C-alpha cells in the first residue's frame, strides 16, 4: 500500500532519470 | 486516500508514457 | 499530510499540463 | 515512510524545475 506508493515513487525518480537523459538525446541532435 | 493516491501515481506512471513517447515524437522530427 | 501529498500529487498532473504542452512548443518549432 | 513519501514528492517537485527549464534549453536552440 504504503511501501506500493514509495516504491511508484521510486518508477518515477526512473522516469524522471530516463526525463533528464533522453531532454540531455534531444539538446545532442541540436 | 490512499486507493485516490496509488490510483494518481498510476495518471503519473500515463503521463510519464505519453513523457518518454511524444521525446521520442521530437527525438522523429531532428 | 494525506490532504499535503494528495494535493502534491495534484502539483504534478500542474508540472505534467505545462510537460504535455510546452513539448507540443517544441513539437510548434520543428 | 510519509514524511519519504512527502520528501520523494518534493525530489519531483526537483525533477519537475530541472522538466520545465532544461524544455525552456530546447525551446533555446530553437
Amino acid at each position: 500500500x504504503m511501501k506500493x506508493i514509495e516504491d511508484k515513487l521510486e518508477e518515477i525518480x526512473s522516469k524522471x532519470y530516463h526525463x533528464e537523459n533522453e531532454l540531455a538525446r534531444i539538446k545532442x541532435l541540436l
